């Protein structure tokens, strides 16, 4: 499917890419190897979408926070470098690229948002959020506003959310407890009130997107924005007499912005892994490589030590390192995608009026808690009923909802498999399954006669109730090892499917109500 004899690249059109397709072109020169690059729209969506059929690029670019998903699906290739190569990059950059314990991707810079302001209308900017609308009613009287940003994209508005307490995943004792969620905390819904507010008070417009908010920086025509490193080369062209500093605090606390470390994965089903290898390691990590793309868009802090060491004397630089230290590196957790689509949800529609900042923040909580609710309570059901013996371990987070969800399960599935027994035997035997191959053609069945019907509980009963059906099948025949994995299959084509219908059912709360 992908072209043997060149490399393909995709990445953001924020970025670099007439400076990476330079870097290609000297790549060309040595190898007789053409290098494309492109920066299709939703490049991050539709990787998993293509690479997942066997087609898409031979690298694919994007903040690592993403590359945690790609790799559960099997989709990029294991990188590993030599330990020549592996030390001239920052350790923290590696750890960012890591996931199960293998290297998933090449790291290439540290990105993280900054106050950007016109040091001509505004010499002195403001420490803190809170006094931006008096700031902002002063620069209105002289034809000014204080600051437009993206609020389309969560990304932007995050480091404010996060700021008086709201978190994605709980980090604590050197890991994540992924049942710990915080988007719905009262520091999350004092920080999007705040931005809801300055909506209301006339302030910022919930319309602005990153076209308007660069647009209206670059011609002089609101004080401040908030972007990141990639921004700065049209601000130099604008010739905006412009400053990069720390992000204001809220309620007395720093602003935390998510920071993304820009990396380069290899498609596992390119058949030029070498090639992409020798660009990434021998092309672009080299001082001259990534000058050519920095030359173009500014990467930020790059994860190669010596041309960093020369980038960490500009100011801009320094202030990019202060806001990513006060605040948090990505997860890279398969499950950061629906985080953020969540949560993208809830910042348009609590500037918008849709949903108000309570009800916007608790399908936010729904969204990003799903994934593994789902997964607590089909694995303990699917395990449970082919084992005759329930997990012993507590529920931990929201267990009332887990709970009462595998109770109402138990008394519907087991009715369920009890009326079809017949008729799920009988489709057990047309799969043939005996060992872990055998599951995963099974898991492909799963998938489309899912999601080909219509969406409600009956129809993700029965899914579930072949699983567990299925599960009994897998510990007779001493399988119980394709348990788990069959657990995941299920809720991964159920909140990837279903997510939206999910939520509006305020999730495994709905079934319990549904079955009541
Ligand atoms: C108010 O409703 C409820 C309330 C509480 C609780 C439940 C409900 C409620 N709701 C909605 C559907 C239901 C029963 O669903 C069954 C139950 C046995 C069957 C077919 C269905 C159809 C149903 C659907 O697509 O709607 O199936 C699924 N729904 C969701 N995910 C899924 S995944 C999935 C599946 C999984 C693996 C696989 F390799 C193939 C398919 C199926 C399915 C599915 C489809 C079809 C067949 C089976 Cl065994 C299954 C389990 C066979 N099929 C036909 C028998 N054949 C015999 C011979 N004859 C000559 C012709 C006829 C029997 N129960
Ligand atoms: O808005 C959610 C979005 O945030 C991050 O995307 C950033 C990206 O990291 C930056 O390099 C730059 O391009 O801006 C993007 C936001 O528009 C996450 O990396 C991404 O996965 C997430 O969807």
């Amino acid at each position: 499917k992908i072209e043997e004899g060149k490399l393909v690249i995709w990445i953001n059109g924020d970025k670099g890419y007439n400076g990476l397709a330079e870097v290609g072109k000297k790549f060309e020169k040595d190898t007789g190897i053409k290098v494309t690059v492109e920066h299709p729209d939703k490049l991050e969506e539709k990787f998993p979408q293509v690479a997942a059929t066997g087609d898409g690029p031979d690298i694919i670019f994007w903040a690592h926070d993403r590359f945690g998903g790609y790799a559960q699906s099997g989709l990029l290739a294991e990188i590993t470098p030599d330990k020549a190569f592996q030390d001239k990059l920052y350790p923290f950059t590696w750890d960012a690229v890591r996931y199960n314990g293998k290297l998933i991707a090449y790291p290439i810079a540290v990105e993280a948002l900054s106050l950007i302001y016109n040091k001509d209308l505004l010499p002195n900017p403001p420490k803190t959020w809170e006094e931006i609308p008096a700031l902002d009613k002063e620069l209105k009287a002289k034809g000014k506003s204080a600051l437009m940003f993206n609020l389309q994209e969560p990304y932007f508005t995050w480091p404010l959310i996060a700021a008086d307490g709201g978190y994605a995943f709980k980090y604590e004792n050197g890991k994540y407890d992924i049942k710990d969620v915080g988007v719905d905390n009262a520091g999350a819904k004092a920080g999007l009130t705040f931005l809801v507010d300055l909506i209301k008070n006339k302030h910022m417009n919930a319309d602005t997107d990153y076209s308007i908010a660069e647009a209206a920086f670059n011609k002089g025509e609101t004080a401040m924005t908030i972007n990141g490193p990639w921004a700065w080369s049209n601000i130099d062209t604008s010739k905006v007499n412009y400053g990069v500093t720390v992000l204001p605090t809220f309620k007395g606390q720093p602003s935390k912005p998510f920071v993304g470390v820009l990396s380069a994965g290899i498609n596992a089903a390119s058949p030029n892994k070498e090639l992409a290898k020798e660009f990434l390691e021998n092309y672009l990590l080299t001082d001259e490589g990534l000058e050519a793309v920095n030359k173009d868009k500014p990467l930020g802090a790059v994860a190669l030590k010596s041309y960093e060491e020369e980038l960490a004397k500009d100011p801009r630089i320094a202030a990019t390192m202060e806001n990513a230290q006060k605040g948090e590196i990505m997860p890279n957790i398969p499950q950061m995608s629906a985080f953020w689509y969540a949560v993208r949800t809830a910042v348009i529609n609590a500037a918008s009026g849709r949903q108000t900042v309570d009800e916007a923040l608790k399908d936010a909580q729904t969204g990003s808690e799903l994934y593994r609710q789902s997964l607590e309570i089909i694995s303990r059901y699917l395990r449970e009923q082919a084992t005759g013996a329930a997990d012993t371990a507590p529920m931990g987070a929201s267990g009332a909802t887990s709970r009462k969800a595998l109770e109402t399960l138990r008394r519907v599935g087991d009715g369920v498999q009890r009326n079809h027994e017949t008729a799920f035997q009988g489709m057990l035997r047309k799969l043939d399954i005996k060992n872990e191959d055998d599951v995963k053609s099974l898991s492909r069945v799963m998938i489309h006669v899912f999601s080909d019907g219509v969406t409600n509980w009956g129809r993700i009963v029965t899914l579930i109730s072949f699983g567990a059906f299925v599960a009994k099948h897998l510990k007779t025949i001493n399988q119980e090892s394709c348990i788990e994995p069959l657990a995941e299959s299920i809720t991964d084509v159920l909140v990837r499917t279903k997510r939206d219908w999910l939520v509006k059912q305020r999730g495994w709360d709905g079934f319990v109500e549904f079955f009541h």
